[PDB]
């Protein structure tokens, strides 16, 4: 069939990174690269297409119980050791991560339909907003 | 509340850039993790939290007419001008991209319920199978 129609998600991907070499790609991009995933949507009319691609990577998952202190590796960053304790403070998430950063933590909170997250280390904060789906 | 269940999707990111750079995240990964969007999904059952996230990048829509020749630059890999033209192979969708690099294309097909898209460039194969969704 000649119909390429539909959403397609990545199963497999065999030698990106000696295509990507070919193409003279760096290597820290191409160490990135390596790890994601692709969704392609093809929109096709007759010989006309349209295609939009995504590419993601997941991130380990985190788990955690408010009161109880836990190692965390943080793999998605800067790949360090930390004590991380999550508390309340009213209605805000507060973590606090231990180890060699200084003031390293983030806070995490609900205002109407929207998440909060501030993310600390030493004199810099990040803030990100979050839409609910 | 402090019900923060849900499918999060992540509409403001400030200063991620300097976060990342207090925590010695390398100029290339900095370059890469600044154009990312997040999805976060909160799982969360009293005061035990299982959260996922997954980060994502939008490449730009690739649009095309089959024997229409069109220029191309190629953003999400070598930032390089091709002139692209796709044409049919039987079912197979065959694309040349004439420019500096030799042998460069892709083929694109359908078989059972999978979409095949082979990428060439000098003497390197990558090889991508998408399941349809």
């Amino acid at each position: 069939t000649r119909d390429q129609n539909g959403t397609w998600e990545m199963e497999s991907n065999e030698n990106f990174e000696g295509y990507m070499k070919a193409l003279d790609i760096d290597f820290a991009t191409r160490k990135i690269a390596v790890r994601l995933t692709q969704t392609k949507v093809i929109d096709q009319d007759g010989d006309n297409f349209k295609t939009k691609t995504t590419s993601t990577f997941r991130n380990l998952d985190v788990d955690f119980t408010v009161g109880v202190e836990f190692d965390e590796y943080t793999k998605s960053l800067d790949n360090r050791h930390v004590k991380a304790l999550v508390t309340w403070e009213g209605d805000v998430l507060v973590c606090v991560q231990k180890g060699e950063k200084e003031n390293r933590g983030w806070k995490q909170w609900i205002e109407g339909d929207k998440l909060y997250l501030e993310l600390t280390c030493g004199d810099q904060v990040c803030r990100q907003v979050f839409k609910k789906k």
